[PDB]
């Protein structure tokens, strides 16, 4: 099969991971020094947030040059050396392709706002790069994404005298993708990095490329064709690279981003519909939500794989849940209004689970045992908390915490001088939550996370198995099998805080023994009617095999 | 009933708990300022390690003045104030009475050593306070406890000219209890503290009082009878106080230290025979050692109550298990030679369990659910580690870890100036492990423990119930009931690192509905012949009730 199908992914931000020269910013040499770490954890492919020159208004998703390295993070040599030293270790690396928009400080915009007519009278070929309107009345009936900041998806440019369009911050003018010169500048931006050896892109904000009037301007088939043309160029020019979509849309609409067998689009997408069901089901001791939204997912192509995640650099998004669902989410996971942002909760994973490692472990095992390829957000694998005194979503992006030295060992500059303050609260601060500690601690979240990844590696059904939900008698208990190449897994997991009892329907499996995936320990043989009786301690996970 | 039967005991050392005067040593002023900690923890009775004047060759168990407060710890007034504030919050306090032996520096033995005849030719009355020998040949066939230090239980005195006897350190000469003056001196020491309001006494080395030729000089009748008389005086003169006995022997002999109902000895003794079976049976993943040793223990008198304990200030003793059992514990729990001292392992509860909170929690609940009154060891409730760079058994008597301020909050002194050094390693040090942090962490081991005690509070069957073991068919799984005043509690614990199944023998309970003590989640009604199927995750504890 495909390398992205069997790979464990790991999301990190170069500016925040490790600083080698001591200027308080994470740099590519620093990150290179830490690849030994990531490889021993069980990681297969690093995914790097945008590393491109940028004013960092949206932390570098406001790209100001797709073809250089941001000075903060070192040089192109620094980048080149990093990607080598990662490939010599068997890590794949992918980047972030900011395709929907560019910064207002891009040299494209800085020209487009001059007017459709240059001084001499010629047409300014760059004004057509971004979308403009004279009154700003167009594409209404359209949803605003960063409502806490932005009143209007249009903004007036004091020098272009028109309104430009932006699905996110005012400083990120949307790119006119009706202009086939823009599909080529983008095809070029991707080519430049694939030419350097890069193993793929996560493509950011794909639903929002094209905007048609009388529609929502999300998931337009005009948009999907542009993507198709991208996978076209990647499939022809650079075989085997990985295109990963971030599509947070309803079950049906998201699978459209895989394209079809005939007409490929993305290799994997983020399973954004399950992640909130994971959380909201944990507080309800009801696994029904998980099972519903999973049924609603249409089969994806052969080449496609899902990408399971718990958290990321962004808020816990809550805009593809029902109105009762999102209100529940706020009441169980956002007690402080400071924790709300743009329809979502902006908290790290451990703080979301009240630092309960029984819970942190349980969600992480679901994340491994669901069909897809898991992605761990950096720091979560050692239990990092957040800092909601920081603006926007930066609260979950504080510096990695390697030890209890100066600035958690992320930099030799004082914590006041690191790009984001290294957490030092008495519960999640780096005096308590740091990699050094957890490699000496025989039973740390870090040793646990790595050992679990080792277990999953030992069972390809986790990567390539099918998914069959097994009835239990108990909504707090979520059971499913995974079959692939003869081996059948049975993943039973308690989503409740105290002992739960359950009656599993292993009727298909009468005669077979469940044995633990670790310890090689057999339970009783499935017998008679196959109603398998089971008790579960709080927040437990049973990883089992069914032999023959 | 009597108060000790419902008490939660908490063992601490005044020299190492809280320094209230900057000098690097804990003191009674300091300890007094932390009593609201203990009250709020759910602690009933404080057992204070020896507070008496001492050269501290054996941490103060080598007493030099049974009637003072060691200057390191403050003054008799500071003691009376502590004892008044402790009682004010409903805490009981018991001291440590060191009957078997005094310090070399004690006035008595300093007088004894002058010889039988004083320079004026009259008898020296203080010579017979201690046991002397002209050649050291007597009481052969005796064992040495401090095997790593003392090569014989006789030591020649350079002045006295003869050999004096000592079951422990040669700077701890044994007192001579065939001398009636000595038995009175002991009662006078007891009266002095009972009179101050002390609620009772843990008694040291009770089995080693009387030595007789041809015997082990252990558990001798002549000893027990001196112990009956001690109880006799306390029941007559100071009704209600507590005599608690440190009798680490085999099950038959341990229970003799309660006396009979006609002839009472101690109110409670430590359950030494069960302690090492728990650790052993966690490693072996087989709990038949527990059921076995626990079952060789005879019924004990009405007034009698066991004191269950996981660790203490001493080493984990292995002088009371088989040679084979003792080798397994070394290979299981002492990989570095440094961890062995004197037929035992000198490690803290968390290191012993490789800092796994699941296994800490399992053994903690089995301490709270076995029949007896449980005693905690200070710091084991936050996960404090050990410091085996310290001589003897001081590596587990490091300062309390209060905050991550100076020296763990134990002292405003620098750590290099405190009596034992506050632990600072990456895993167990006070930047990661301390009380203030665990008060703000929602799921800290400190809170976990408070709650588990608070939960045991609501179910007297723990404190007072009988104990009925229930067969399981999986030696991994331990199962037993507690029955008291109608409530039938079913406790089932998994001592294996993976999922385990079992067939509990709930025949005596058919028609009863097991629900969980916490939240009352129900498990199937016991039907049929009462062979209840159960499954368990690793290190799982089900605390259930069965109604009617
Ligand atoms: O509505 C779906 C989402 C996409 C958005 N995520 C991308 C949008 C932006 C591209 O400029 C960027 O701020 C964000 O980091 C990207 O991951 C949004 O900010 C999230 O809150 C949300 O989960
Ligand atoms: O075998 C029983 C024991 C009794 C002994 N405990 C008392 C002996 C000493 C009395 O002076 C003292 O060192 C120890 O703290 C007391 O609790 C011994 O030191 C222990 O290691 C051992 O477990
Ligand atoms: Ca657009
Ligand atoms: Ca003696
Ligand atoms: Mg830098
Ligand atoms: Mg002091």
């Amino acid at each position: 099969p495909e390398w992205y199908k069997s790979a464990v992914f790991y999301e990190l931000s170069v500016r925040t991971f490790q600083d080698g020269n001591g200027d308080g910013k994470g740099d590519f040499p620093g990150l290179t020094s830490r690849l030994d770490y990531l490889k021993n954890l069980g990681v297969d492919c690093l995914w790097l947030l945008p590393w491109f020159p940028s004013p960092l208004r949206d932390d570098g998703y406001d790209v100001a040059d797709y073809r250089g390295i941001h000075p903060d993070l070192g040089t192109l040599d620094d980048f080149k050396v990093f990607l080598r030293e990662a490939h010599a270790r068997g890590l794949w690396v992918i980047g972030d392709l900011v395709t929907n928009h560019t910064s207002s400080d891009h040299p494209w915009f800085q020209a487009a706002r001059r007017g459709p007519t240059l001084p001499d009278g010629s047409p300014n070929e760059y004004h057509d790069y971004y979308v403009w309107s004279d009154e700003g009345k167009e594409y209404a009936d359209t949803r605003i994404i960063f409502t806490d900041t932005e009143v209007s998806n249009w903004t007036l440019d004091e020098q272009a005298g028109k309104y430009y369009w932006h699905r996110f911050f005012a400083s990120q003018p949307d790119l006119n993708y009706d202009n086939p010169k823009v599909v080529e500048e983008l095809h070029g931006a991707a080519r430049f990095w694939l030419d350097l050896g890069l193993d793929g892109f996560r493509v950011d904000a794909v639903p929002y490329l094209i905007e048609r009037e009388g529609t929502s301007c999300e998931n337009l088939p005009e948009t999907h064709e542009i993507l198709k043309g991208f996978r076209a160029m990647v499939d022809r020019e650079y075989p085997g690279r990985l295109l990963l979509a971030e599509a947070n849309q309803w079950p049906e609409e998201v699978v459209e981003y895989f394209g079809t067998e005939a007409e490929p689009e993305f290799h994997m997408c983020f399973n954004f519909p399950v992640m909130p069901r994971l959380y909201m089901s944990l507080k309800r001791e009801d696994t029904s939500s998980i099972r519903e939204i999973m049924g609603r997912l249409p089969k994806i192509p052969s080449f496609g794989q899902w990408c399971i995640f718990l958290r990321n650099h962004d808020e816990l998004t809550l805009d593809m849940v029902t109105d009762d669902e999102r209100a529940f989410m706020y009441a169980a996971y956002a007690p402080d209004a400071r924790m709300k942002i743009n329809v979502g909760i902006r908290r790290r994973l451990a703080p979301l689970l009240d630092n309960d490692r029984r819970r942190i472990e349980l969600l992480n095992t679901v994340l491994l045992a669901l069909p897809g390829s898991p992605v761990l957000y950096y720091g979560d694998e050692i239990g990092m908390g957040d800092d909601l005194g920081l603006p926007d979503r930066n609260g979950v992006r504080t510096p990695m915490q390697w030890n209890a030295g100066t600035s958690g060992g992320f930099s030799t500059a004082q914590p006041s001088d690191c790009f984001f303050p290294p957490i030092q609260d008495p519960v999640y601060g780096f005096g308590r939550v740091n990699v050094q500690s957890q490699l000496q601690d025989p039973s740390s979240l870090l040793k646990w996370t790595a050992r679990q990844l080792e277990l999953r590696r030992a069972h390809p059904a986790f990567a390539h198995g099918d998914l069959t939900f097994i009835e239990t008698g108990n909504p707090a208990i979520l059971a499913f099998t995974r079959q692939y190449d003869g081996e059948t897994l049975l993943i039973v997991s308690n989503f409740a805080g105290n002992a739960q009892a359950g009656l599993l329907d292993l009727a298909p499996f009468v005669g077979r023994a469940p044995v633990t995936l670790s310890g090689a320990s057999p339970l009783p043989v499935v017998t008679g009617n196959g109603q398998y009786p089971v008790v579960m301690g709080k927040y437990d996970y049973y990883w089992l095999r069914l032999n023959s």
